């Protein structure tokens, strides 16, 4: 009866990206933002970084309900997230710029998130394309960890040692939830990092993490 | 009070609206209006009226305009002096202030309660205890004191308060707070016309940001 | 219902008491929902805000197709379609107010009488009324019934490609005296003519940090 997605939303007419209704699979209203523009448009944005205003250290039930502003930088919520991809196959793009305006970007062939009860466990498909390189299938098949629970593959806590929240193994190659630390950093691995992309010691101005049906 | 709709911003997130911006409320028995909502700084809940963020609109404005709105949904913005009084008529809001430097440092203050009159009383601030904050309390000199602008002298001082520091406030010997002053970007020799915290930055230094929002105490 | 209750242009919002700027729905003449930037700030209220840059996040080097049906984002810039801006503009007699911003504070306009957009197959032709007023100076009205132009659809009347040549969109003559659709390049710049270039405002080699475009029922 209504749009399921942004796809549907570029389908009938809606140019320019913004943030929209939708109607997920329990006929649930959730208010999200479609990118329109890149590559083709139709993605529904879950992740977005611009400018460091919103602090993303943040504990387990804030990662699980989502946080932060339609004006600026949000994560859109971990029981969102498995929502949007539990049926069907959506692909995931992730979008980077630096702080030269230079765009680098990964896209793989499916992602979801499993529920709560399974961690919000990542299922990454396929690496296809991007200039930014592969630095998320090491996280396949990880659970979700946070300060406040720990559920990586290292003795100590990741998401405290690298000041995030990710599907942290031991511990990571991408770590887009970290800190907003503007370009080179002495610091190692704990800005807004992926590895295959400007390495461990460069920290993105802007990340966006987004999808849309296959 | 409304039993049909979100009344506040608290409402809406406790329904589950996480994200910050721009949604519906229903003020007291029964307005729509379209607010900010920040649901981050302090618990979440929070509905603002005020915000300077990058000197693009202009803050020196007239009567008619403080009483209506103006600005823009996009950044800056005075939510209306009518406005303000349905939201804050009753009852127990709280009002809290952040302010950002130029070296992005955060100060805030908070107050028990807030409200301002209506136009008749000509928005008369009626202000509670200071509660905490960095910000110390430049507004509790303010209580009781009708709004001014440029074309509506209401203030204690023989001349014109809001001509004088190019602002809109409840001026009275003039003020110690001036948070609708000019954008004038950090620290100015011109005394007391920028975005003013006597007791934050002092009467030299106009904040980046500035917020004002109230929440249901 | 919603068609005929419903508010056809930033005007009638304004005039319904919504004062804050931004995004709102409006019904166009064929009844079709479009979600618009509205100004009730600037000069009077009740704009309808067609074009906007602000920082260079959206590239405006595109092609006819996109300009077409509009493209960029309500967080910030863009153009918001030809199709849109020929149906908005298409019935009765609209005023532009075009605004410009400098990277030194500086405020500058320009506002002209009428201001019309034909549809595609006269490619979204350029009817400009009389230059009022505006500390910008007038820099439209050289480019009054011209071809708009982009480039892959090059319309204009020169022996090259001025969309190409100036990096922009436009309703390029031979070739330009503005060019707001031109690239974002930060104030003063030593490329020539290929940004957010209004002549007589700030001239041929300085890009402005803000231009909005606008249209209000006159
Ligand atoms: C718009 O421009 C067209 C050219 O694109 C003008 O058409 C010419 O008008 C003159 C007299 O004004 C005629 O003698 C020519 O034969 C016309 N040329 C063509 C190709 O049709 C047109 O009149 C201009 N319109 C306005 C309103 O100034
Ligand atoms: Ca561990
Ligand atoms: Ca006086
Ligand atoms: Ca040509």
């Amino acid at each position: 009866t209504g749009p399921r997605t942004c796809k549907d939303l570029l389908d009938r007419g809606h140019f320019l990206s913004g943030w929209h209704t939708i109607y997920l699979p329990d006929c649930r209203p959730l208010t999200v933002l479609c990118d329109m523009d890149t590559d083709g448009g139709g993605w529904t944005v879950f992740q977005r970084r611009v400018d460091g205003s919103v602090d993303f250290y943040r504990d387990w039930a804030t990662y699980k309900q989502g946080f932060g502003s339609r004006l600026g930088e949000f994560w859109l919520g971990n029981d969102n997230i498995h929502a949007l991809t539990a049926q069907g196959t959506s692909e995931l793009r992730v979008d980077l710029v630096d702080f030269e305006d230079n765009y680098q970007f990964a896209k793989y062939r499916s992602f979801k998130v499993a529920d709560e009860a399974e961690k919000y466990n990542l299922v990454l498909g396929a690496f296809v394309e991007g200039s930014a390189g592969d630095s998320l299938t090491f996280h396949n098949n990880q659970s979700f960890s946070t300060k406040d629970q720990d559920n990586d593959l290292n003795t100590g806590n990741c998401a405290v040692m690298f000041q995030g929240a990710w599907w942290y193994k031991n511990c990571h190659v991408s770590n887009l939830n970290g800190r907003y630390l503007r370009g080179t950093h002495g610091s190692f691995a704990n800005g807004i990092n992926w590895k295959s992309g400007k390495g461990y010691n460069y920290s993105y101005k802007v990340s966006e993490m987004k999808v849309r049906p296959a």
